[PDB]
């Protein structure tokens, strides 16, 4: 047989997307978490959120987006679910529009702007002493990108509204745009930007979506513990 | 110790640079050649030229040759481990980094595609002729061939201009060196990354058949001497000794 091999950091955002796509497709994959609990400077994984790789026979693929595209285009046995509609399908141009819009969110900026200036976060799951340690980019820049997020989240909420006409974001099937949405939100919850953008009083369809995928078997099996700082 | 793991294609240009740097620094590395003798269409390595390797070192994943080579030079710093780049503050650094960029910017991919297509522009190519034969419309494809040939010529004239500079630099090194004694490499006495880029480039042009155009029979004699000298270098032979022999899988 031909082995499928993945070298990744368990807590890297992009790696989470890749590993969830692997479970959503029911692929056997030999996964190697190369990260270490404590660094040489004695730091745990939630301190070091500063690219994964897939080896499949003769192919080497790098960066999550490229690994996911490789997976979608390569495993086409009928039993293997598709997470993307046919390239000439009516549905592709919409799905790919949200997928690009979600895959474009500055997660790097969010995580760095959560440790710094934690005032903008609410119920952040990162210990408070990271803020002190990391203070040895600016609030102006950070507020902006947070407001941009609202605008993006506004689009998701409005598009999510269409519920009975249960479905997922773009249709009946769980698609690649759902791994981007699911993993994005779970990270925002870790950073403390969840209460700011949904919950009681705000975006009820989005609050229902987030809670629904926490109950999903594949998501739970793959990302159930990634926000638990007690686990290496 | 912490393992060095390398996934690569033996015959890819970028894998060749990385593997040679590993051997020049005398690093232990678990190397995995992912390539297959025969493809799904039952084709050998010399049929299938079109490759980005990855290095796993502890917690680091590094992809692409230049980035892997920059990673090696910067992290492996034991006193017994050779450096292939002079200290950033050396007289020599700007000269080395300047040729390093000049060589690492050559479109090797376009040279190999333009060899499989349009072999009439190659001489004594080592790729079989039968690789080419396999690889309102009438006037559309005619215009593509014309544009691709114009491009291929252009980049081959650029190669010559790169090789003219190398030849002149090797002339400076020959004038500085007594003919009895240890001959320098491109930028000085030490073998540097720019020498691994140059060696692997020249070996590859030889394979594609773009050597006789650029050296031999009086043209670029220092470069010719350089090429023949690096074929005898121990690490080069150990690592690349057989990468141009289509009889070996």
């Amino acid at each position: 047989e031909v082995k499928l091999i993945l070298y990744h950091w368990t807590h890297s955002f992009s790696s989470q997307k890749v590993r969830l796509v692997i479970a959503e497709k029911a692929l056997k994959c030999e996964e190697h978490d190369v990260s270490l609990p404590l660094s040489e400077h004695n730091e745990p994984w939630f301190m070091r959120l500063n690219v994964p790789v897939l080896i499949h026979g003769e192919n080497i693929i790098c960066e999550a987006t490229q690994i996911i595209d490789y997976l979608e285009q390569t495993f086409l046995d009928e039993r293997t679910p598709r997470l993307m509609p046919d390239k000439e399908s009516m549905y592709y141009p919409r799905v790919q529009h949200y997928r690009e819009l979600l895959d474009s969110l500055p997660m790097d900026a969010y995580t760095h702007g959560c440790i710094l200036h934690p005032e903008l976060t609410v119920d952040s799951m990162i210990p408070a002493y990271a803020t002190t340690r990391i203070r040895s980019d600016n609030v102006k820049y950070l507020k902006k990108i947070l407001d941009e997020l609202e605008k993006v989240l506004d689009q998701v909420e409005t598009e999510l509204q269409r519920r009975n006409e249960q479905p997922w974001l773009c249709g009946e099937s769980f698609t690649l745009v759902d791994v981007s949405l699911a993993v994005t939100l779970h990270r925002l919850k870790f950073l403390g930007f969840a209460r700011r953008n949904w919950g009681n009083g705000k975006r009820p369809n989005l609050e229902t979506y987030y809670e629904r995928v926490l109950k999903r078997k594949t998501f739970n099996k793959v990302l159930g513990h990634v926000n638990n700082i007690l686990i290496s």
